[PDB]
């Protein structure tokens, strides 16, 4: 499965769920979270996130672990998500930022 991290945080740009061929992905507040079960590992989204936030499971940086079984967690109980959306508003502002978790909207 692919996995999204902690630049996506404020940022939620959605460009990675256009490319999606089997829409796998979930939407939070300020946050999107890839479905482990339903992801097939194309591949093809990890180009496309602007904040450089989605990795194989497998290639997740180590600071960053929390974010495979998150992405499980919340796949569950978030909306579904399969189009284009504009970013969120500060994006830019938070691209970047490091240790965005702490702002994670449920
Ligand atoms: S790796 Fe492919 S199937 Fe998985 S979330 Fe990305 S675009 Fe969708
Ligand atoms: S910022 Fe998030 S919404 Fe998708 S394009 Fe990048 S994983």
């Amino acid at each position: 499965a692919f996995v999204v991290t902690d630049n996506c945080i404020k940022c939620k740009y959605t460009d990675c769920v256009e490319v999606c061929p089997v829409d796998c992905h979930y939407e939070g507040p300020n946050f999107l979270v890839i479905h482990p079960d339903e992801c097939i590992d194309c591949a093809l989204c990890e180009p496309e996130c602007p904040a450089q936030a989605i990795f194989s499971e497998d290639e997740v940086p180590e600071d960053m672990q929390e974010f495979i079984q998150l992405n499980a967690e919340l796949a569950e109980v978030w909306p579904n998500i399969t189009e284009k959306k504009d970013p969120l508003p500060d994006a830019e502002d938070w691209d970047g930022v490091k240790g965005k978790l702490q702002h994670l909207e449920r």
